[PDB]
């Protein structure tokens, strides 16, 4: 497929610094839906601001674990059916935190904007078209952990 290789290439420039580039991305979607942030409680306590989440080492742990999903999207992007079951739990695991389903159309315009943004000229509508597919497939995936 040619989505394939739009999605391996403009990867292979994301994951050479992904705490950088999953910073935009977070960045991003607090700017989007503030109300996300409280539900990050480490320790039990709430940050107060969105640049607060930046100090908290177990929030850039989170940064690694999201980039480490998607470089297996990536990985698997041929054969998706093979993550299916670990997606589907991983959603259970965000409605146990608090995540609502329609959040994750906030985190897939976040994930877009950061491409946009770290690949410019070369962020295409075809690599947007693909990028989206198959966050559609990942989501499709997660949203079965919502009990439906
Ligand atoms: C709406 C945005 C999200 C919020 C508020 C959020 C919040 C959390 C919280 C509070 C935890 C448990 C604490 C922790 O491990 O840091 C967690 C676990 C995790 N999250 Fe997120 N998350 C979000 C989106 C995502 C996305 C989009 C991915 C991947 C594409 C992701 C991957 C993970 C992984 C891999 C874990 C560890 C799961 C486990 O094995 O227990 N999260 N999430
Ligand atoms: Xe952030
Ligand atoms: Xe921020
Ligand atoms: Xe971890
Ligand atoms: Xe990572
Ligand atoms: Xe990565
Ligand atoms: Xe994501
Ligand atoms: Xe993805």
């Amino acid at each position: 497929r040619p989505e394939s290789e739009l999605i391996r290439q403009s990867w292979r420039v994301v994951s050479r610094s992904p705490l950088e580039h999953g910073t935009v991305l977070f960045a991003r979607l607090f700017a989007l839906e503030p109300s996300l942030l409280p539900l990050f409680q480490y320790n039990g306590r709430q940050f107060s601001s969105p640049e607060d989440s930046l100090s908290s080492p177990e929030f850039l742990d989170h940064i690694r674990k999201v980039m480490l999903v998607i470089d297996a999207a990536v990985t698997n992007v041929e054969d998706l059916s093979s993550l299916e079951e670990y997606l589907t739990s991983l959603g259970r695991k965000h409605r146990a935190v608090g995540v609502r389903l329609s959040s994750f159309s906030t985190v897939g315009e976040s994930l877009l904007y950061m491409l946009e943004k770290s690949l410019g000229p070369d962020f295409t509508p075809a690599t947007r078209t693909a990028w989206s597919r198959l966050y559609g497939a990942v989501v499709q995936a997660m949203s079965r952990g919502w009990d439906g």
